[PDB]
């Protein structure tokens, strides 16, 4: 059921950079998973204009924000495209590797760690506040799948069990104990509107 997986290289190197390297600016996770989330909604809702069967998973196009402090868990939810199990095990490692090698160079040549999704590599940047990722995702062509990782140059693929989603994917952040500001709704509230508040699509942040 659940296969184990090594990263490549280049990403391994991305996610040793971005969890050793002395960087402050950690709140910049949030713009960067929202983003995915945007690029993931502008994707399914663009396929509906000539398919609009494809909205039969779900009509609704938004992005959820869930705390959750006992667990110590944050929780980016969207109704986006979705990504099937070849995007988690390939495609996006694909698109990841140059992505990577480009930011890399950007770094040495003066550039900042909040600069990563011009580099298509946002999502890595989720291991400066998590100690551990887990990714549930549904694609209209494939089923549910939950991808995860604690870095160490490993992730693993199976078939999630878990409530069904429809359509879309869930970015669980396993928050690191340091890390526990972004489970108050003060802060998230700030960083959305700092960050994220011309995004084109409804943001609800929940609270406990
Ligand atoms: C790199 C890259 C981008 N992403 C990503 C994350 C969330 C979403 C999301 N919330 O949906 C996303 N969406 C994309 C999927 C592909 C599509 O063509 C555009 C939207 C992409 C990921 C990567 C990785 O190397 C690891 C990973 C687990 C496959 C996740």
């Amino acid at each position: 059921h659940m296969e184990t997986f090594a990263f490549q290289a280049e990403i391994a190197q991305l996610m040793s950079l971005i969890i050793n390297t002395f960087y402050s600016n950690k709140e910049i996770f949030l713009r960067e998973l929202i983003s995915n989330s945007s690029d993931a909604l502008d994707k399914i809702r663009y396929e509906s204009l000539t398919d609009p069967s494809k909205l039969d998973s779900g009509k609704e196009l938004h992005i959820n924000l869930i705390p959750n402090k006992q667990d110590r868990t944050l929780t980016i939810v969207d109704t986006g495209i979705g990504m099937t199990k070849a995007d988690l095990i390939n495609n996006l490692g694909t698109i990841a590797k140059s992505g990577t090698k480009a930011f890399m160079e950007a770094l040495q040549a003066g550039a900042d760690i909040s600069m990563i999704g011009q580099f298509g590599v946002g999502f890595y940047s989720a291991y400066l506040v998590a100690e551990k990722v887990t990714v549930i995702t549904k694609h209209n062509d494939d089923e549910q799948y939950a991808w995860e990782s604690s870095a160490g140059g490993s992730f693993t693929v199976r078939t999630d069990t878990g409530e069904p989603m429809g359509r879309g994917t869930k970015v669980i952040l396993h928050l690191k104990e340091d890390q526990t500001e972004y489970l108050e709704e003060r802060r998230i509230k700030e960083i959305v509107k700092k960050h994220s508040q011309f995004i084109g699509y409804p943001i609800t942040l929940f609270v406990e």
